[PDB]
DNA sequence: ATAGTTCATAGAATTACCTTTTAATCTTAAAGGACTG
DNA sequence: AGTCCTTTATCTAAAGAACTATGC
């Protein structure tokens, strides 16, 4: 009853971080807030925030002018594209070398150029913020000196000298900036890395580039006319300019061809984000306020060229956008919309509209409504002129036709034949043509369906009715607008507005709605000085008045979506520092006066002690010396980090190299670095090759070091023979595996209650519900954890160790305290499957309580399997160990359908089913609950209300939720049957088994059970490791651990016993088709012996080239068959016996059909008989469930899902998982056959599957 | 009867709101820089 | 010497109802 995985455990470490809730203890917060330390760090998270949006826009705008100061060599260019094209269709090394080459030439020159920059040396350092003597500052005084307003876009910072004071209110501050230096420091990073703009430029940018101006030239060749250069010259012609022709170096500015811009050389020009935009807006356009049409783009004129000619092929050549220099936060070159603010905005703006249209009065001096109904009546009537009133022949046409006559080509058609009784397509359609258009069409088509133009009039004369249905939901609307007209509430984005907010959007559609109604007649003013229509001047003076006070709405209809939309605004949480900017950064003893962190025991329960920035000695040596008691266990902690640094740094160091005095012979080994295979040489010496002497020699004046060194000797290092050694790095393993040490010191309770009576120490009982005097049950596993640091039986061989850099958060009260459930008031209970219909409490139920109140947080990492390296290999291994026992394994495969989230069959090695059961029912013995219902609610609330402008909340959660469940069942199934994990190879739903395999990957890299023992495989000291750190879903691949991933081809309708699969799909076309198709049939054949008829045949001689193999099909067996009469069973057998009766085929002596059956001229007979055969080929038949085979197996037996024996699948999803787990099963052979050495092969193809499944029974 | 299709479909842009995955840095004690005593 | 604050050291590795069509 041992598992195979039991070796695999402290496999490879991971990190890990644990959150608790901080409990004030004493008067630690009556002290805080004596001191107003929370107030203080709230207004600080504030100030820090803004204090990185100064230094980022300092960041952007070197950026910006180092990028535009580059100029990359055109031949570096030109070398980089040719190898870069040459790439494509070749794979040499010669080409993968130089391009290598030119790849990182270019990125050299570019890193050097921004690193010799005077603005660079300070940018990372505290001369950036607190001279000792600013950049920055310097920086902001220019900036105002020059009149220029950094600061007028964002709300939060007012001007220039408040950034001023919010830089100076760091003055001694910086190391709290140490990090943010570092995610600064990969903007500029000349490693190979994304956050780099080096990276940016080169390896995303170009490459694109490359690639547009290739489609470019090439879209030149095949469609010289496509695009109308004077126009985008005239439209773009702003960003068309440029300071510098970076081709022939000229350095005047001035709009540049499109033929310039592609020039290599001028990639020069798009580096920084200005250029950026540019280039990508000569892709996509702009819009302009006041124009009515938008500025085409390239991409655009692709496309309307494209659809004019009719070829998708152009359609290759549309190019890609530039990606964004990183950090730039620009303005788009298109208009964008003013915001409204607040409630009151929304409110008052609508009214203002509504009651505009109200109050509004023609010419005429009639209202809109009445003017537009006297326009339609008129029209209605025929007194007005249909030849000067058009349409226009856009798309709202199209909605005219689908709105009245239910088909849009309708009207398009009809005057297009109207024309036939080289046409170009006008612009506009006089209501005259179309009149004629549609009689004439009702004329040549069936009378009884028709379509008349009286019902497009009749649909203009309705439409003025709109306004009296606007009218009440106005008035209501102004119930609702006195409740929100508040000037700065803004919660009309909280989900308990939604009532309102839709009616709100109600409106507005409405309105919208009429708005584009009346669209079809207005006529934009794009500007074509060529042809002017003549029209009714009078009917489009009133309307064009109308409409034009009706097109306010889009405006508003944005403003409002825009506003409507947003996420709610949260506080959230905030970090407290405690006055230290270094709080949490390390527990070392020695660093205790710096970081003022300290951790103590007492009893069973764990605290944070925070000492005071004023007096941080409290805890020094003298102090524990004379308060030594028994009231708290203090932790005193030891930690040895980056010995690879660590080592270097102390015993060569300016202090203390005289004290440890290496030879030259150890000077020289370290400034060439003949220690290490890759090591970083001293600066101004060249890297030598690596030396196993010298690497060992290095070691030992490293242990000569250690023993000289005053503290480290209390590590107790026990080393190995440094002649075993063969790097350097499994020394430096043996150090930091060695140096971490937790001991504990006993301090009085009186010493610990006196200094946080004195607002000395912030005392905080480090808490979950699992610490509560209540709490009966099991633990959840991060309790486990953190009480496995600082136990006895892990602190003697560590595999859990305790890190620094720890955080404290404080979090507002988020919601108003309301009591659910008042005491002693029975309660009904949710799951109907409880036993126990209602329960009642002593106590009150308080729904989300921890948000009712303030609350203190601790973010604590922490590092699992302390002394192991990470995973490397780790695929191997376990194949290894599976080849090892591969007599054991079992296969569980897991697949989806449409009855359940997931669905598994654990099978045996000889490919019977041991278990076969869904995963939607997750309970005890006492109750259970099926996720599946509220998984399909979940999926109906988010399509519906997102047409309400109604927030969707925490569908991913809830699905993550019912996932974690599902992970525990799999992770008991797998260690209990020595499996491995196979899933189906691969939209919501597929996103969740994604989902599924992600988070069961994350769980297998460290599982324990709570029921184990402490000290044994699977308990909190020794955990089950089946898996590799998750990386990626592409880089899934076919393994992750003991989890493979199969193609899901034929899974579904496959016969378990025989494997067969239909692959025929006849249908019936003609008889001529009938005959050559049931001739190519090796016999049709009537078994007096069994009862049914036998058709024998090969797939090959059919017409696809895929499918192999000789068959026996028989009719045997009952079919279900669903029709327009419900469904019925049909017997295909006593089917066919009427049919060859009736055509007097003798089948009664047994004699073969094939030749009878061909011999018929009947359309009905083969259509009857295709019919019989299709049913027959029917293996899933679904009553409006089971699983039927035609082929006999070697006992003649038919399979038959209802009645099925316990190893076979009782059901078709069952049947899809049991064929995964059979895929599942070749993977499991070849594992089995995998030699050592050689690489293993877990490709599975159709043929392979096939074979397999077909011959594993016969 | 009955036997099949549609409730329009789709492309290229721009703006706005919302969401997601993915990829980087760190999860440190102690030397150094200044200054004080 | 004592302190506070900042900078430093640098390995390993590889659907369902309605409409359309007469094919029943
Ligand atoms: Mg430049
Ligand atoms: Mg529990
Ligand atoms: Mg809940």
């Amino acid at each position: 009853n041992a598992s195979i995985y039991q070796e695999f455990v402290n496999k490879y470490s991971l990190s890990k971080t644990l959150r608790f809730e901080l409990i004030p203890q004493g008067k630690t917060l009556e002290n805080i807030k004596a001191r107003g330390l929370i107030l203080d760090d709230e207004k600080r998270a504030k100030d820090y925030k803004k204090a990185k949006q100064i230094i980022d826009k300092y960041h952007q705008f070197f950026i910006e002018e180092i990028l535009s100061s580059v100029c990359i060599s055109e031949d570096l260019l030109q070398n980089y594209s040719d190898v870069y094209f040459k790439l494509k269709k070749s794979d040499d090394d010669n080409l993968q070398k130089d391009f290598k080459s030119a790849k990182d030439t270019i990125k050299k020159q570019i890193s050097e150029y921004i690193k010799d920059s005077e603005k660079f040396k300070n940018l990372f350092n505290q001369n950036l913020i607190d001279a000792k003597k600013s950049d920055l500052i310097l920086w902001l005084k220019q900036s105002k000196d020059n009149g220029i307003e950094l600061f007028k876009a964002n709300s939060d910072i007012t001007d220039i000298d408040e950034a001023l004071e919010i830089i100076k209110s760091f003055k001694g501050w910086t190391t709290y900036f140490k990090g943010f230096h570092e995610n600064r420091k990969n903007v500029y990073s000349s490693n190979d890395i994304p956050t780099s703009i080096i990276y940016r430029i080169v390896d995303d940018n170009l490459p694109k580039f490359l690639e547009n101006k290739a489609k470019y030239e090439s879209l030149k060749d095949k469609a010289p006319e496509a695009i109308n250069y004077e126009q985008i010259k005239k439209d773009l012609a702003e960003e068309l300019t440029f300071d510098i022709d970076y081709k022939t170096s000229e350095v005047n500015q001035r709009v540049f061809s499109l033929d310039e811009v592609f020039e290599i050389a001028n990639f020069n020009n798009y580096l920084n984000q200005s250029g950026i935009t540019k280039f990508n807006t000569i892709i996509g356009g702009k819009f302009v306020n006041g124009e009515n049409t938008k500025r085409k783009g390239i991409n655009e004129y692709i496309n309307l060229y494209s659809q004019q000619i009719n070829d998708k092929t152009l359609k290759k050549y549309k190019m890609s956008v530039l990606f964004k220099q990183i950090l730039s936060d620009t303005e788009s070159k298109s208009f964008v919309i003013d915001k409204l603010e607040d409630d009151s905005d929304v409110v008052t703006t609508m009214q203002s509209f509504y009651e505009q249209i109200a109050a509004f009065k023609t010419v005429e001096e009639k209202s809109i409504k009445e003017t537009l109904s006297l326009l339609f009546d008129d029209l209605k009537a025929q007194k007005l002129d249909l030849s000067k009133i058009y349409f226009k022949n856009d798309k709202s046409l199209t909605d005219l036709s689908q709105q009245v006559f239910d088909d849009y080509s309708v009207i398009g058609t009809a005057v297009l034949e109207y024309i036939t009784q080289k046409t170009e397509k006008a612009k506009y359609l006089s209501l005259e043509t179309i009149k004629l258009a549609l009689e004439e069409f009702n004329k040549h088509r069936d009378i009884d369906k028709q379509c008349r133009f009286e019902e497009i009039l009749a649909n203009f004369a309705a439409i003025p009715m709109i306004f009296d249905e606007i009218a009440q939901n106005k008035d209501n609307l102004a119930q609702i607008s006195i409740k929100y007209q508040n000037q700065g509430k803004k919660d009309l984005l909280q989900a308990s507005a939604e009532d309102d907010v839709k009616a709100i959007k109600d409106l507005l559609d409405q309105t919208n709605n009429l708005l584009h109604k009346l669209k079809i007649f207005h006529i934009s003013q794009s500007e074509d000085k060529a042809n002017i229509l003549d029209k009714d001047e009078h009917f489009y003076l009133v309307f064009e008045e109308c409409y034009f006070e009706l097109a306010n709405i889009v405006p508003l209809y944005n403003k409002i979506r825009n506003y409507i939309t947003q996420k709610p605004y949260s506080d959230e949480k905030f970090k407290l520092n405690f006055e230290n900017s270094t709080l949490a950064n390390g527990w070392d003893k020695n660093k205790e006066p710096d970081n003022t962190a300290i951790l103590f025991i007492k009893d069973d329960k764990y605290y944070l002690g925070v000492m005071n920035k004023k007096n941080n000695k409290i805890f020094d040596d003298k102090a524990i010396k004379e308060n030594k008691g028994e009231g708290y266990k203090k932790i005193v902690y030891k930690l040895l980090p980056g010995a690879n640094k660590m080592l270097p740094k102390v015993f060569f160091s300016a202090k203390s190299i005289k004290f440890y005095n290496p030879s030259e012979d150890i000077l020289r080994i370290r400034n060439h670095s003949t220690h290490t295979k890759n090591g970083s040489p001293q600066k101004g010496y060249e890297k030598f090759e690596f030396n196993i002497e010298d690497c060992r020699k290095f070691i030992d004046f490293y242990k000569q070091s250690i023993s000289k060194h005053p503290e480290w000797k209390d590590f107790g290092f026990r080393f190995s023979d440094t002649q075993r050694y063969n790097s350097i790095d499994e020394f430096y393993r043996e150090v930091e595996n060695q140096g971490y040490k937790l001991t504990f010191e006993n301090i009085s309770e009186s010493y610990i209650d006196s200094v946080v009576n004195q607002g000395k120490l912030y005392l905080f009982q480090i808490y979950n519900k699992d610490f509560s005097a209540y709490s009966k049950g099991r633990p959840n596993l991060h309790t486990l954890y953190w009480k496995a640091l600082f136990d006895e039986r892990n602190l003697q061989d560590v595999v859990y160790k305790l890190n620094g850099e720890a955080e404290l958060f404080y979090r507002k009260q988020s919601i108003p305290k309301k009591i659910t459930h008042p005491a002693k008031e029975a309660i009904a209970n949710k799951n109907k499957d409880n036993p126990k219909k209602e329960s009642v409490f002593e106590y009150d139920l308080i729904k989300d309580k921890r948000f009712t109140e303030d609350k203190f947080f601790f973010h604590c990492p922490i590092t699992i399997n302390f002394k192991s390296s990470g995973a490397n290999k780790f695929n191997d291994e376990i194949n290894l160990l599976l080849k090892e026992k591969a007599n054991d394994v079992h296969i569980l495969s897991i697949d989806r359908g449409e009855r359940h989230l997931a669905y598994y069959t654990l099978v045996d090695g000889k490919g019977n089913i041991i278990k076969q059961d869904t995963f939607n029912i997750i309970g005890n013995d006492r109750m259970k609950t099926n996720y599946h219902d509220k998984l399909a609610a979940i999926e109906k609330d988010r399509d519906s209300a997102r047409k309400d402008w109604k927030k969707i909340n925490n569908i991913k959660e809830m699905k993550e939720g019912y996932l974690s469940q599902v992970v525990h069942e799999i992770a008991k199934l797998v260690i209990e049957y020595n499996a491995i994990v196979v899933f189906q190879d691969l939209k919501v739903e597929k996103q969740v088994y994604q989902k599924l395999e992600k988070m069961l990957i994350e769980k297998l890299n460290y599982l324990v059970f709570k029921d184990n023992e402490f000290d044994k495989t699977g308990g909190v000291l020794r955990a089950y490791q089946l898996t590799a750190p998750f990386e990626t879903f592409k880089k899934m691949g076919k393994q992750t651990g003991i989890i493979y991933y199969v193609p899901a081809g034929f899974t579904s309708k496959i016969c378990p016993v025989t494997g067969f699969v239909n692959q025929l799909y006849p249908k019936y076309e003609s008889v001529s088709k009938s005959q050559e198709f049931f001739s190519k049939f090796d016999k049709i054949c009537y078994n007096l012996d069994k009862g049914y008829f036998e058709f024998s045949f090969d797939y090959k001689n059919f017409g696809d080239k895929a499918a192999k193999g000789k068959w026996t099909i028989a009719s045997f067996g009952s079919r279900l068959i669903n029709f327009r009469n419900d469904t019925r069973e049909v017997y295909p057998t006593k089917e066919l016996e009427k049919l060859l009766k009736d055509y007097s085929i003798e089948y009664g002596h047994g004699e073969c059909i094939k030749a009878a059956i061909c011999g018929e001229s009947d359309k009905k007979f083969f259509a009857k008989l295709t019919s019989v055969l299709n049913t027959i080929l029917q293996m899933a038949n679904s009553k409006t469930d089971y699983l039927i085979s035609p082929v006999a197996d070697v006992n003649g037996n038919f399979f038959d899902s209802r009645q099925a024996p316990k190893n076979m699948p009782q059901d078709a999803d069952a049947n899809g998982a049991y064929h995964i787990g059979l895929k599942g099963l070749m993977l499991l052979g070849r594992i089995k056959n995998n030699q050592e050495g050689k690489k293993l092969n877990l490709v599975i193809k159709n043929e392979e599957y096939f074979e397999f499944v077909q011959n594993r029974n016969n």
